[PDB]
């Protein structure tokens, strides 16, 4: 049957090495017990072997008010932060936050898969009890389970192989000196991994960490890239037959609208998809600069505006609400980030992290439309209704016949003369 | 079993008399054949007997481009239009309008039950073929069927007994000169009518013609009067504790708002229900004067406006679109008759008969609302939505917090200083 190799023999610490911190690892009833300390940094008991593709299993228990984790495909390099342990980590969190089984990129990218991405896994961890963990690291796929509950699922290629390590996190208050985290029955399967892998029917939804790519899961699910992360393929200027020769830069897997005078579509101009879409889920990652303005448009007719300014369509406003003057204009905030520009305001409380990339989601299912920001629904509307047409009649789009009522339209990225970054521009066409 | 009496014996015209016009009635293969003429008015072949409660059955055929009908409980009085045949008539309509089986009040009230009130019955009549008809006139209930399809259902007490007559409608163009209508197998049942009557499960929805009353059907169906047709009971001034002492008159079963300077709620002021309603079907019959303005409001809070003008609520606009200046003042006609005033425009083409009474219907089912005019849906909307709140934010109601979003409110009739008539103010409370 399945060939399992023990990583810990229940007797001694053979096959392990302590890195960074000076916390103790004692053996109590066939379990590795990591003991908290004071004045020492994070400690890691790392395997003396590197593992690429594997199925890892271990039992774990932790004192409340303590944080722990198990490093996967992790490294310690003398050239990077004096051998500080970095890489994927299976979170052990007994706090009310409840992100156990989540993936944290230790001393590197930080949170990759927090349990906000899969909230039903928050109930998996049993406080002050033994918990059974399973990790499946197969190619670029890293998946985690706690007590049979799927927790995290990331698609990433940064480190294909590295060590497994047990974390004893540095403590801050005196009230946690002898507080322990314990690991037992640590075993690994490295032979016939594909024979014993968990099916796609019993996993957490995947998060693809490899910018501007379509994972096998995303492909099976009907996703395609609108931007390939390298070329202007699939895009043209709204009023041009080809891509603009200025005002748009592509570098480091980021599609950047250039900073100019902040004027509307006066630099390189807006860019549109070279094809039309009907029903879809459109996802766009964006990062703004101070006082920046841009937007994601859909139901676009690139031939309507032959004059100055932005091409005609419905818009997912992108803005620095704190600085850009347009945020205070319009009616009851209908020009702030995430709004249906000049029509429907985004709520006052929205999950926006101005220092990082944010994800815009636009869903079109015939007449039904939704705007999401970082997995939270902002607005909901229905075109081809008495309400829609009446609302459009009061707006900036009052002169456009049958505005936002057509089945098909192009998707657009706006030039509002400010520096805005884009990546992971993907589409899932719907029935 | 059922006792049937033939109205036509198949051989001669014994039991019949020709009234008004001079068109011919010939017998062809056991059928009465009415022949169209020229220069003669409508002709009626009337039974020499009067019938009150009965079940009438006949087969009928008509040439296309011709109009006919069968008179029920009808009269011919020397004191009434010099013997002009008047009364209920079963319509025979081969035109695209398709109101065969509908009830028309010949030389009296005109259309009582057009097939606008039961559009599924429009398919019943077979062109250039024989059609079976059934009429059940039982007390105040007059119901009709064509080929087993229920067509019309009226509740009326104007004429409990009269003759049955076959109509040869006066023709205008020479091309109709020869054209005929035929009626065969004309039989009547006057004995044990209740034993053979069609159940309520197989009829057209009823229209009650008896002003300010609740028919047995309406009562069973949960309808009640908001105005009893005689007293101010159930009504008070919007800003008063009692009914206004001026500007509102009750006479002849009509509720009248008096003509003054055309100012908004400056005469007797608006009148409101002394009760609040939640979910309902509200019906109002109204008649306007030239350049008149009024309205039916719902979701009313009589305590919001303590100043000048109309009380606060959503409004079914009542207006003379042709003359009143406010018709040109909205956004894309949102202040014209039937509109949700200043919010949602009624369509450009609406069934409004400015010389007669018209029926306004307002349906509230929690957040969902509809406006109907004379059995035709005008607009439909949903409050407590992003679209609603955004649309309200652009309107005259932009300063009212949570406008039109409350479950309950009073129903109001507007004083807009013009002469407007009301009757049949009824409500069906919903779950
Ligand atoms: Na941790
Ligand atoms: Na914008
Ligand atoms: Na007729
Ligand atoms: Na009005």
């Amino acid at each position: 049957g399945q060939t399992w190799e023990p990583l810990f023999n229940g007797k001694n610490l053979k096959g392990w090495k302590k890195l960074n911190g000076k916390a103790e690892y004692k053996i109590v009833d066939g379990a590795i017990v990591g003991i908290s300390k004071m004045g020492t940094p994070n400690t890691f008991l790392a395997t003396t072997k590197n593992y690429g593709d594997f199925i890892l299993e271990f039992d774990f228990k932790i004192d409340d008010g303590l944080n722990s984790g198990v490093q996967l495909r992790s490294e310690s390099k003398k050239d990077y932060q004096n051998g500080r342990v970095h890489g994927y980590q299976f979170e052990i969190d007994p706090s009310k936050r409840a992100w156990s089984g989540g993936i944290y990129d230790e001393a590197r990218r930080n949170w990759l898969y927090p349990l906000t991405l899969n909230p039903a896994a928050k109930t998996a961890f049993k406080n002050n009890a033994w918990n059974k963990a399973r990790i499946e690291a197969i190619g670029n796929s890293i998946r985690t389970w706690i007590n049979g509950v799927p927790c995290a699922n990331i698609w990433d290629d940064m480190t294909p192989s590295g060590f497994i390590a047990l974390q004893v996190h540095a403590i801050g208050n005196a009230s946690e000196e002898g507080k322990t985290v314990s690991w037992k029955d640590i075993r690994i399967c490295t032979t016939d991994v594909e024979r014993y892998q968990t099916p796609e029917t019993e996993e957490a939804p995947e998060r693809n960490m490899i910018a501007n790519t379509i994972s096998p899961r995303e492909a099976k699910e009907g996703w395609a890239l609108l931007w390939d992360g390298k070329t202007n393929n699939g895009w043209r200027g709204a009023k041009l037959n080809a891509f603009p020769e200025k005002g748009w830069k592509m570098e480091d897997g980021i599609l950047k609208v250039m900073k100019s005078g902040g004027a509307e579509s006066a630099n390189g101009g807006d860019i549109v998809t070279t094809r039309k879409y009907k029903n879809f889920i459109l996802t766009v990652d964006f990062k703004i600069t101070e006082g920046a303005n841009s937007g994601v448009k859909y139901f676009v007719n690139p031939d309507l505006n032959k004059g100055e300014g932005s091409a005609i369509g419905c818009e997912f406003q992108i803005l620095d609400d704190d600085k850009h003057p347009d945020a205070k204009l319009g009616v009851k905030g209908n020009r702030k980030l995430g709004s249906l520009y000049d029509l429907i305001p985004a709520p006052e409380k929205k999950p926006f992290n101005k220092k990082d990339f944010n994800t815009a989601t636009i869903i079109v299912q015939d007449n039904h439309v939704e705007h999401w920001l970082n997995g939270v629904k902002l607005i909901e509307y229905t075109r081809n209704t008495d309400m829609w047409n009446a609302l459009v009649a009061y707006s900036k789009y009052k002169n456009w016949p049958n505005f936002g009522n057509s089945a098909e339209g192009n998707i657009l990225l706006q030039d509002h003369g400010d520096e805005v970054w884009f990546k992971n521009v993907k589409i899932k066409e719907l029935k």
